[PDB]
């Protein structure tokens, strides 16, 4: 049946993504959005999410659900906003699909033990690109048949930390499967400083930081007589909508909360 | 428990690394093998399987099979030779492993059913590098979630067949997950005939021979804003050689015959 | 000392790219337009340049000379405007750079000589994109070395023609060089068609085309032993503001017509 | 005019290849070795040349000289004999093409001067193969377009050192362009040390080690909107090969000493 969306947060960089691909996925309906600015925001700099019959805008989110009653509510709000989001949206039979992170550990457990007694879905989806997620859960089975694993990842110039938030969900991902172990010559000594890399539970990872690029990962596995690679290149936010349309259709499918979406694809 | 190992054909390409690969593996003993000369074989160009007390030569399976009792018998002869030998072994709780093609589909059925009742491994592998086959597996997963594919195969410029083997085996993989369609624009036109490759199934296959390259094929997966890359270099015949292990290690694990490593990795 | 640049064509996609090119540049300043609307273009969908004292728009190149005296026009309009331009800031002390194509044999000759006599510089860039012209000149280069080479490009999903000009272009400066001849072993076939490519003088070339990318290319150079490659990416028209700013300067430093960046960097 | 090439050291890795290599070259001829076999070298585990009219074996170079007088002279002897060799064939009317290094700088003037006079061809080569050579030869060039750059090398797991040679010279070359600078943002941090690599001059230099591997290089160009990669891959020691040929072809060409196959390419 058509899915009826609302959105938390649609002028966020990701939420003018979010709101164009609901809007464009032939069995979905933008019908509400969460929203609300900053009382110094001049709206000449920042302005007001545009006004239409078609799509409300609520301040605040029980009057949303209320009023619209949506069969989904996706959340791109702030990690301080999600968890009484979720319980709200689950104890209305909302199914809440979130897109960020921000939950304790307690109220992640309140979270998935009201959505399994409401038999209702929720998805919790800390990265919504699907090539990426793929990349990780495929390395984490590759890792079973290639011990020995690098990662390479890359971005743009203005990048603040070293490694990536996505190298080090790989790594960990790959460290379930793959022994912890150390690699490259026993006696190998770096002549300059660094040139290894980090090392993640024994896993290299090196990082790039060049003008031109967007984001970027290789994991390369190794072994006699081969290499095996998996590789996603991101060129813009459009990159991360593949996923938040699966989590949108695969939410009205599941009677649980799932966490990552490498629990699910 | 050891696996004792006997290996047909022990003097091919293959057979020479799959002979080094299990004297080498730690859980393996190589019993026997069985071998046969061309009656015009010099020995001073074509040596005969180097003479030793562990690993005799024997001509004939059955009496291999009586004498040794091998657990495996890893079969690298010849399309025409695979079904009696199979039938042999599964008869004689010898479980088969098989590294080429050449059943027909009676001859399939049979030694399915056969090992079926004897509850007795049997692997087929028309492709023994793991890294290969997890780059098709991986492939058939992916299309799922990206329809639209390209897949680039580069060989050596030896190389008689264009597209190769493993582009189409490949390609039939993913077309069991993909919906049939074409790709590129409706509208668009070669200027110079052939630049937009083969396709099968919609699927575009290009292929590059190269003086240096040995085997390689990348797998390109597009989305909005996004690459998805699946690639695999292969050097030499090692990269065959975690394949005919995680074989010999896994047919004693099940039961029935299983055709495809993709079928159990 | 300052350069002061005059564009024609301001609103193309380029000419877009361009104007904030000039204007971020410390030892340029944009100083007027050569611009024109259709008579039909709404203004609320086609604005009119944005009005400014700083950068004046004139219809008339001759018009723009005179009043503002410009050290450089940079030629983003048409095709057929190209040599009419180009002549009238050859005899007015007027540095052009070119960036399009579109003159006649008998035009270019004109342009050329004029510019000789005139000891002043002219730019004709048929691909500004600095990252594009190092590779087909590298490739060149390569090329006495490496006899045997395939061009793959890959570019977005609504692109009408294969292959591309870049690779069109690529295969012909790299003929220039390389002796002519096919490769490939003389009796591969192809099973299905198009796998091998389309050949420019025994050249392959693979065309690529999926959602996602942008623009790309990948030049292999085979030989034993080794594969070297060259690789160019564009995610987007700032990639050819490299060459339009190396073109601006170096066009004051040259004292006749260059045709391709590549016969200058 | 045919060329008549002594080789120094013909049984080492590189030694043998070279062999070959000079023995398959349509306008070469192997005319004598240079060798010589530690005293305690069973002849069963280390093979003397085999014996040949056509290919004697001197243990002294001024003997070998005078005996066979051969155009040139290959030496992939030892740091500590190339230098006597050297002066000795350029006292001989003999062109040496020397495959290490070990000069010091005073013993490589002497060389040089020596070759000048007499205007006689010498090529000192520390990296024989084309392609690496080339690659780093096109980097120095591209670094003056593009001053954002990394290197990436990867390398089989049992090398002892990171990173390579070949990324340090490449880096050295660069930098002869490059103006000195660091790269990445002001206030980047690493959460993971090492991440970002090694620096030279700016320049992060990335050192991979996997089983599988042999030895490659990418070069990767960053700026505006694009990225511009060079990339040499090796897969055995023939990739040296087009290296010894072409040295041997071109010392009979030049009346001087060139150190570094860079400056010749
Ligand atoms: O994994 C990450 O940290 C990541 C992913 C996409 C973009 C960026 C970024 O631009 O910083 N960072
Ligand atoms: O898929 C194939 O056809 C294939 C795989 C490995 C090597 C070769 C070959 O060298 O021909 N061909
Ligand atoms: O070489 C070409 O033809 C080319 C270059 C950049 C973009 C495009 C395109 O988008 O069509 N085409
Ligand atoms: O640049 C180098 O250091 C280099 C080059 C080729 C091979 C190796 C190696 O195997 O160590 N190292």
């Amino acid at each position: 049946m058509m899915i009826r969306v609302a959105i938390g947060g649609p002028r966020g960089k990701m939420g003018q993504e979010a709101v164009h691909t609901v809007m464009n996925n032939e069995n979905m309906e933008l019908v509400a959005v969460l929203d609300h600015k900053d009382i110094g925001d001049l709206l000449s700099e920042s302005p007001n999410f545009p006004a239409s019959y078609e799509v409300p805008v609520f301040l605040n989110l029980e009057s949303l659900i209320v009023t619209i009653k949506p069969d989904v509510f996706l959340d791109l709000t702030t990690p301080h906003q999600v968890f009484e989001h979720t319980m709200l949206c689950l104890q209305n039979n909302v199914r809440p699909v979130i897109g960020t992170t921000g939950f304790t550990d307690e109220q992640l457990q309140q979270c998935t033990i009201l959505a399994e007694v409401n038999k209702l879905g929720c998805i919790v989806a800390p990265n919504f690109a699907i090539g990426a997620v793929l990349m990780m859960k495929f390395a984490s089975l590759a890792a079973a048949y290639f011990p020995d694993v690098e990662i390479i990842e890359m971005h743009h110039d203005q990048k603040l930390d070293a490694p990536s938030g996505t190298a080090y969900k790989t790594a960990q991902m790959i460290a379930e499967v793959r022994p912890s172990h150390k690699q490259g010559h026993p006696n190998e000594k770096e002549t300059l400083e660094g040139a290894r890399g980090a090392s993640y539970d024994g896993i290299p990872i090196h990082s790039v930081r060049l003008p031109g690029l967007i984001a970027h990962q290789q994991i390369l596995f190794g072994g006699e007589g081969q290499l095996f690679t998996l590789r996603h290149d991101s060129y813009n936010r459009q990159s991360f909508m593949s996923g938040v349309t699966f989590s949108i259709n695969q939410v009205m499918e599941i009677k649980e909360l799932v966490y990552g979406l490498e629990n699910i694809l």
